[PDB]
């Protein structure tokens, strides 16, 4: 894997808005989207975030992260954390989250990265827990069948 990142570009956002491939997946990285994904949805909310960020190997644009919330001096909040099915457990993820990271401390000063994740992304969790971070808190959300699902508050400190 040799990784690269750059601010997103219009010309990725077919291939990001591409990257979820069902409904749950949608809800677990982007919970107020509707299904079907589309790219006016993405311009939506790269519009409203700051920092959206893509992961490059060989040429293919592979994962996909934005800044959900951001205080200057204080946190940063991780969204849209979004990975090619292709290149699944590949680091893409892992080497994303890094950056962001970067991105939290360089442009805003920030002391923590908070980061969120619904229960039944396990892969989410773990991954989470791999890079440090740590549970906080736990909050009831609604999914879009209106089922009951726990939203889990993670957070970080930054350095
Ligand atoms: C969750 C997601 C972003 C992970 O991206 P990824 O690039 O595949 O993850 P990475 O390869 O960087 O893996 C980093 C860590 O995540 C965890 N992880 C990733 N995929 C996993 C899987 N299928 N099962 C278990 N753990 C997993 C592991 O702890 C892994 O560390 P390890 O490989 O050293 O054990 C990707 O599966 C995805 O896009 N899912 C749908 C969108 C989503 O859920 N995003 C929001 C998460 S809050
Ligand atoms: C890093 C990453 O991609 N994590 C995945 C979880 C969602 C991340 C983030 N939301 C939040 O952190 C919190 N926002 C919410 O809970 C919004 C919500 C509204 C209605 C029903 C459920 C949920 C986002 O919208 O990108």
């Amino acid at each position: 894997m040799q990784l690269s990142h750059r601010p997103a570009e219009t010309g990725d956002l077919e291939t990001v808005a591409g990257f979820p491939q069902d409904r749950d997946e949608l809800f677990y990285c982007y919970p107020k989207a509707i299904w079907p994904f589309s790219v006016a949805q993405l311009a939506a909310a790269i519009a409203e975030r700051r920092g959206s960020t893509v992961a490059v190997h060989d040429g293919q644009v592979l994962g996909f992260a934005n800044f959900y919330q951001w205080q200057h001096g204080d946190f940063c909040a991780l969204g849209n954390m979004m990975v090619a099915p292709a290149a699944r457990g590949l680091g893409v993820a892992r080497y994303l989250i890094g950056v962001m990271e970067n991105l939290a401390r360089e442009q805003y000063k920030a002391r923590l990265m908070k980061i969120s994740c619904f229960n039944a992304n396990a892969a989410g969790l773990l991954l989470y827990t791999q890079l440090g971070y740590q549970p906080r808190a736990i909050a009831e959300r609604h999914d879009p069948d209106g089922r009951r699902v726990a939203l889990i508050q993670m957070d970080k400190p930054l350095e």
